[PDB]
């Protein structure tokens, strides 16, 4: 009855408390030097036995004992590579994780512990890998249609799944000849994530991939507005809201919960002007399965 690629849904086959143990393979910061707060993007090996598909996470439980003396609970993380991986060889899963630190109002500089432990992980350690888990954000099953795809930071991840199983890979049962359009939004071009891949898939099918980044550092509009996710989307406003009239059109929306907040406030703007009451329609759109958020 669904309309996502819920066919044969693997979830929680490993648990919290007996999950399964994989390796390090490769540990990459994937941000320039001098970006605000580093990214890694790092593949482990899973010798095929979790069967997630794109837009789903896994749980890392991180080494240590907590400041309570009890193992750590698990830590939730969209999965950065597309079903059959990074390598193609189906036994891979990976990740792009941002190395929490911050310093508090004590003084003191904290160490968020499991980004921490991610981003520290040397190639041969062990990873304790959980789930996979998630429903809500997964693929259409309509291989025609308009996939948009709005992420901020490490939410870029399963975009980047998405992606990969559209244009990097031949599938006999999927054959993308839909529109896929993605806005991602990050502070420095030295904050930008995977830029490089994407550009490639947007030269490779120019007719069905669209590509929109917005800097909010470096970046103005018309306005001399700082470029935020929204603020890029705003540039084609009317032509994105045509498409959400459309009903083959599925948004997904992934990162820093503060993003949804923006998002909206260009949203009113767009349905007003078609007399349309946006937070009304959302609802509409959410329960049809077009609107899909994950943020954290
Ligand atoms: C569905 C889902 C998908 C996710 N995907 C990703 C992903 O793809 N990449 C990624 O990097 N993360 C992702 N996350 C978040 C990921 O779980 C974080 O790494 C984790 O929540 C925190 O990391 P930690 O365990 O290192 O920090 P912790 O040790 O758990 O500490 C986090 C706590 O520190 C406090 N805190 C945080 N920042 C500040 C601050 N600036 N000032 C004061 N206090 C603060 C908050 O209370 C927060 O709860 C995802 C989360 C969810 C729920």
């Amino acid at each position: 009855h669904s309309k996502k690629q819920d066919e044969n849904i693997v979830v929680n086959k490993f648990k919290p408390k007996e999950p399964y143990v994989g390796r390090c393979l490769l540990n990459t910061k994937i941000t320039g030097d001098d970006a605000p707060g580093e990214t890694w993007h790092m593949v482990f090996s899973t010798e095929g036995e979790v069967p997630y598909r794109e837009g789903q996470s896994i749980g890392i439980v991180p080494d240590g004992i907590d400041k309570n003396g009890k193992p750590h609970k698990l830590r939730l993380y969209s999965i950065a590579s597309s079903a059959i991986g990074d390598f193609g060889d189906s036994k891979t899963v990976s990740l792009c994780v941002k190395r929490l630190v911050y310093t508090n109002d004590a003084g003191e500089v904290v160490k968020g512990v499991c980004s921490n432990f991610l981003c520290d992980l040397k190639p041969g350690s062990e990873v304790k890998i959980t789930g996979p888990v998630g429903k809500e954000m997964l693929m259409p099953k309509d291989p025609n249609a308009t996939v948009i795809m709005l992420g901020t930071g490490t939410g870029i991840a399963p975009f980047r799944s998405f992606l990969w199983k559209m244009f990097f890979e031949k599938h006999e049962d999927y054959q993308f000849n839909g529109l896929a359009w993605l806005f991602l939004g990050v502070p420095t071009s030295s904050s930008l994530l995977y830029k490089e891949e994407f550009e490639k898939m947007k030269e490779k099918a120019p007719e069905n991939f669209r590509l929109d980044f917005a800097v909010s550092r470096e970046q103005v509009n018309d306005k001399g507005e700082k470029m935020y996710i929204q603020t890029r989307m705003a540039q084609y406003a009317e032509e994105l809201w045509e498409l959400l009239k459309k009903d083959n059109t599925f948004v997904y929306m992934c990162g820093v919960k503060g993003m949804e907040k923006g998002i909206d406030d260009i949203m009113v703007s767009l349905a007003a002007k078609d007399g349309i009451d946006w937070i009304e329609y959302k609802r509409t759109l959410k329960k049809a399965e077009q609107w899909n958020v994950e943020v954290y």
